């Protein structure tokens, strides 16, 4: 029968559940680093704290940007004269959340790439002295989110709340919401299951919530060739 229907929530069930607990040990760098920090923020600290083999395998960019302005990173680029750590998005994002969140894919403005960035507000005691970022490609993500081995009848992309796709392995869909990508017949987040047309593929896409994400309503997408997909075991 629709059995298909149970194999695709239990997919984006594990998929979910995957890339939450890939993004926690991220997580929990971060926060390390931005309680360390709230100890010590010292710039012969901060720069010893800031070169360390975990950080430096982990994200493409480890960094605190301070509340005066004040600018550390590892490892060091190119970057506009007149950067301020605080009109980028990763700050107001971690100030807005109030805890440790992610930014949505942007432009990173050394590397000319997307990136989602997971950022930490600095506090003593309710006194932000700065805002602890550490970047991840958005190239990553997409790795982790396929890391499931479908039948190659379809992919897994994650979306917002509201519809805006966040990292897809297609870059064109890429921050474009879920209707422009599918116009006709738009797939509806969460339960259940819906269906539509993409480069005239008959497409079934199903919506399994990422828990754990303080702060964050996404959800896992799984779309699957209609066709190629019904074609089951014995
Ligand atoms: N010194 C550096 N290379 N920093 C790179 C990280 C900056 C961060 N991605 C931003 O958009 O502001
Ligand atoms: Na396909």
């Amino acid at each position: 029968r629709e059995d298909l229907e149970d194999y695709l929530h239990e997919m984006g069930e594990i998929t979910a559940s995957n890339v939450q607990n890939w993004l926690s040990g991220r997580i929990l760098l971060i926060e390390n680093l931005a309680q360390t920090l709230a100890r010590d923020h010292s710039p012969e600290t901060t720069q010893a704290l800031l070169e360390q083999p975990l950080l430096g395998s982990t994200f493409l960019f480890t960094y605190l940007g301070q509340t005066d302005g004040t600018y550390t990173a590892r490892p060091t680029s190119d970057l506009p004269a007149d950067y301020d750590p605080r009109r980028r998005p990763w700050y107001n994002a971690a100030t807005s959340a109030g805890q440790t969140t992610l930014t949505e894919p942007y432009m990173e403005p050394a590397i000319h790439e997307l990136v989602l960035t997971i950022a930490s507000p600095a506090r003593q005691g309710g006194q932000p002295f700065g805002v602890v970022g550490g970047d991840l490609s958005l190239q990553t993500v997409v790795k982790i989110i396929n890391s499931l081995d479908f039948g190659g009848m379809g992919y897994a992309f994650l979306v917002s709340g509201d519809g805006k796709i966040l990292v897809h392995p297609d870059k064109d869909q890429v921050m474009k919401s879920l209707s422009d990508v599918y116009p006709r017949n738009t797939p509806k987040i969460g339960s259940g299951f819906s269906e539509a047309e993409l480069h005239g593929n008959t497409r079934i896409l199903s919506f399994s919530p990422v828990k754990g994400l303080s702060g964050l309503d996404w959800y896992i997408g799984i779309s699957v060739d209609k066709d190629k997909a019904y074609a089951m075991l014995t």
